[PDB]
């Protein structure tokens, strides 16, 4: 007896591509790696219960390709089964609202995903990708399964992976519209003189060696090639926020003073983030835990500041 179902293939899940698929066959004999909601079924005969449902494929004919990168903006040939790996995961985890954010319960050392959920909450960004920008908008109204999966995929981290929350925006900045944002440095060793450099997109809005953007704005010591210590302050910045990093150390943070910070305990092969936001007070939220405090001290990594337009006075 032939027996067949109807079924729709897809690489975005908004195109659907209609099948005719051989219950006697598994998926895999007949789309190559397939997956139902982040499952994989290749090794899996159809079911009568699969009759109408969509799966998603590879992209192996052009006319999945072009929707597959239209709607990912990558050619990765392994990021679909990343993507849908991942999600498998993201899933089943759970998206506590948290003083009115979507956060992450613990789950699979995901703590870095969490502050990296939170914080983009608290920052004005728009995503290129319209995967991101589908699933960034679920994830601000509590359904972050698909946006937690898409991180891990871009990022090329799998679930349970220890990630570092610097690198991760890195990566979500990469698929950003930052084209506007401009930062202008000056770096002066009194030795070789005067240097001027001017910084774009993502690059405009990142900075690692001190976690304070008032120090940033006053001076910084750094080398220079003839072994002198050079100077390096801001000139002028055009951003909607900035992202101030450091090798975790214990650091002071006042109310009103910073829009929210990355928290780091451990060491480098094993720890814990935390997030703290400063709204009428601090709240420190780790997962789908809160707690908050006045003042707040502690071994800080990440600290986004609030920008438009800052020009400085140093001549
Ligand atoms: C450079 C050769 N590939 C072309 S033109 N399409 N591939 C697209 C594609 C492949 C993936 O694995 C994931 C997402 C995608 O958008
Ligand atoms: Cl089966
Ligand atoms: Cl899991
Ligand atoms: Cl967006
Ligand atoms: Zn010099």
């Amino acid at each position: 007896e032939v027996r067949t179902i109807k079924v729709f293939t897809t690489v975005d899940n908004i195109n659907l591509h209609t099948q005719v698929v051989d219950m006697s066959m598994t998926y895999g004999q007949q789309f190559g790696p397939t997956y139902l909601d982040g499952a994989d079924v290749t090794k899996i005969k159809p079911h009568n219960s699969h009759e109408g449902k969509t799966f998603y494929v590879l992209p192996n004919d052009d006319t999945l390709r072009v929707e597959a990168f239209e709607y990912y903006h990558t050619t990765d040939p392994s990021f679909l089964g990343r993507y849908m790996s991942a999600l498998n995961h993201t899933k089943k985890w759970k998206y506590p609202q948290v003083n009115g954010l979507t956060s992450i319960k613990w789950a699979d050392n995901n703590c870095y995903l969490a502050t990296a959920l939170l914080t983009l909450q608290q920052i004005e960004l728009k995503f290129n990708p319209p995967a991101l920008q589908d699933a960034y908008y679920r994830a601000r109204a509590g359904e972050a399964a698909n946006f937690c999966a898409l991180i891990l995929a871009y990022c090329n981290k799998t679930v349970g992976e220890l990630g570092d929350v610097r690198e991760t925006m890195s990566y979500l900045f990469q698929h950003a519209n930052l084209d506007s944002c401009k930062r202008v440095l000056n770096v002066v060793c009194k030795t070789c003189g005067q240097q001027q450099t001017t910084l774009k997109g993502v690059e405009a809005v990142m900075y690692m060696g001190t976690l304070s953007y008032e120090q940033f704005k006053k001076g910084v010591q750094i080398p220079c090639t003839c072994g002198k210590q050079a100077t390096k302050y801001l000139v002028q910045q055009e951003s909607p926020f900035v992202m101030m990093s450091a090798p975790p150390a214990q650091y002071e943070l006042k109310h009103g003073t910073f829009t929210c910070a990355s928290e780091y305990t451990g060491n480098y092969q094993c720890g814990h983030y935390k997030h703290i936001t400063s709204k009428e007070t601090l709240y420190c939220i780790d997962g789908a835990l809160l707690t908050k405090s006045s003042e707040y001290k502690g071994p800080i990594t990440d600290v986004f500041y609030k920008e438009n337009s800052y020009t400085t006075t140093i001549k």
